[PDB]
């Protein structure tokens, strides 16, 4: 029943709006699996991107319990810094009181002033919550406000109405066949094994398996620089004059099918897929960027990915859910 609508901002960026405090003021926010904390703009704030999105009143709120602690959080585009305050956060047609979120002072740098959601609600494990402060559905859970401990994504694609977030339930409307599930390696991210990436029955890249997260805050297919130059190579993108690593829109009736095995399943990402049509040409799917952890380095399977498959978030039993959209 507890559905959350998202709107598709050019297949790039989903968001929807939550309501804080009493009587709600409404934000709309990035529903993020590659991250775990909540923060929203707010008046203590006096940045460019603060300006120019809505902006958390504490004054307003009859519910609002400050602290004295503070919240720095950086992600690979845009980086904040706040305050940590309590309040009841409406998301998802759940009331959930005494969240503990972050409220800007800072928000450096141009991608925030032109992004069109004012935050990020994070929907990652606990561990990796910058100044450990409870993530949402943690506190939903532990309030018992769902009977079941997961979350579902549905990303549609082609800027189409219809994605959504489902709290403690799946729609199996949303998906062909049967859930396949797949074990969290490392609960911090929501983190797997990729056993290989191929082309035609050779391994592309991750020939003895990697490490990856499934993150919908993130657009694209990312991974290490290296193996990325060598996918880059094998699907005909050429660096283009203004920074772009573009291809030929000609070409996607002509190249094969990558299918990232997971569990010993494949899952085919087609070239209509990873070939993004992106103001008059067409561009890679896949971006270059070293992710350093203890694991090894992390590729993200962003947007791309999970427009393709319907993905299931257990925390009860540590797995992702994955089937193919209908
Ligand atoms: C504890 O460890 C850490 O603290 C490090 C510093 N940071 C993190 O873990 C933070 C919380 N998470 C993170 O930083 C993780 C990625 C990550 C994963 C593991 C280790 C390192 C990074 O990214 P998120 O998904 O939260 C973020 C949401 C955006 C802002 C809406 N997305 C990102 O920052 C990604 N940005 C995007 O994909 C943007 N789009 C693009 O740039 C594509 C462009 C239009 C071609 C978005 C507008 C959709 C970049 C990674 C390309």
């Amino acid at each position: 029943v507890d559905e959350q609508p998202l709107e598709n901002y050019l297949d790039m960026e989903y968001f929807g709006t939550i309501g804080i405090g009493t009587p709600a003021q409404d934000f709309t926010v990035v529903f993020d699996t590659g991250s775990s904390n909540l923060w929203v703009p707010s008046v203590y704030c006096s940045s460019l991107a603060c300006t120019n999105h809505n902006r958390f009143n504490p004054e307003d709120s009859s519910t609002y319990q400050s602290t004295s602690e503070t919240v720095s959080i950086t992600y690979g585009t845009g980086s904040m810094t706040g305050i940590l305050g309590y309040d009841t956060v409406q998301v998802g047609g759940i009331s959930d009181t005494n969240q503990i979120f972050g409220l800007s002072e800072t928000e450096p740098g141009s991608f925030l002033y032109y992004a069109p959601f004012d935050g990020i609600l994070g929907l990652a494990y606990p561990s990796i919550s910058s100044s450990g402060a409870t993530p949402v559905f943690d506190n939903i859970w532990n309030q018992g406000l769902v009977s079941q401990d997961l979350f579902s994504v549905y990303l549609s694609a082609d800027d189409q109405s219809g994605s959504v977030v489902i709290f403690g339930g799946i729609d199996s409307s949303y998906y062909t066949g049967s859930l396949n599930w797949v074990p969290v390696t490392v609960e911090g991210y929501w983190q797997i094994t990729v056993d290989s990436i191929t082309m035609n029955g050779e391994a592309i890249a991750c020939a003895e398996g990697c490490q990856a997260i499934v993150d919908t805050g993130t657009s694209l297919l990312t991974g290490p620089t290296s193996p990325i130059a060598n996918i880059q190579s094998d699907i005909g993108a050429s660096e283009n004059s203004d920074g772009d690593m573009v291809v030929s829109c000609s070409a996607i009736s002509s190249l094969p099918d990558i299918v990232f095995t997971i569990n010993g399943v494949q899952y085919p990402v087609p070239p209509s897929a990873y070939i993004l049509q992106s103001e008059g040409s067409c561009i890679s799917g896949f971006q270059g960027m070293n992710l350093p952890t203890e694991s090894g380095e992390l590729w993200i399977l962003g947007d791309v990915f999970i427009r393709q498959y319907f993905t299931v978030f257990d925390r009860a039993n540590n797995q992702v859910g994955l089937a193919p959209v209908a």
